[PDB]
DNA sequence: ACCGGAAGTG
DNA sequence: ACTTCCGGTC
DNA sequence: ACCGGAAGTG
DNA sequence: ACTTCCGGTC
């Protein structure tokens, strides 16, 4: 079953998804567009009924000490998976 | 009369006031210690009833504009004077 | 907490 | 020369 | 808006 | 592997 991070990628490839979250182009880094929008499907996801934008940015903070993502510092709702080997290894290879 | 940096000026020089606020000893740096007691004395002075830190402290930005504060970043209440010929000529010859 | 726009006042 | 209000961002 | 501590859950 | 809550800071 998919962690948070992966179904954000599976958000992402989608043009379904467009309006609510895409790829900015640069590198891996994306925006959430409609983040409460992006909160209700992950929701959805794991059955949680009250998912928002505020506890699900809590877990992509999370992902900062795992190596896998960091914001893109005063970009509204815009964040990046990390480009390097520490990053890689995480996401290749997921526990 | 008394403008709001003139005024913080004398509070700062009397240790009657140091519980509140005070110079911390690095350059013209102080913190409003208290800045809701801060924002009371300023009120009282200025026959401003409702005097509250969130609009002293707008005009404490505004003195950035002015060239005579600057904040000191990530310390909680603290400001400085600053030490440079800008801020100097504005106080000296405040208008 | 902190930032600055905007509109206001003898 | 601020005061008041307030939307936006570590 | 964003940050991270703290305590929680099949 | 997050979820919930929430005090603190541009
Ligand atoms: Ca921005
Ligand atoms: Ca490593
Ligand atoms: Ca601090
Ligand atoms: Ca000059």
């Amino acid at each position: 079953s998919l962690q948070l991070w992966q179904f954000l990628v599976t958000l992402l490839d989608d043009p379904a998804n467009a309006h609510f979250i895409a790829w900015t182009g640069r590198g891996m880094e994306f925006k959430l567009i409609e983040p409460e929008e992006v909160a209700r499907r992950w929701g959805i996801q794991k059955n949680r009924p009250a998912m928002n934008y505020d506890k699900l940015s809590r877990s992509l903070r999370y992902y900062y000490e795992k190596g896998i993502m960091q914001k893109v510092a005063g970009e509204r709702y815009v964040y990046k998976f990390v480009c390097d080997p520490d990053a890689l290894f995480s996401m290749a290879f997921p526990d």
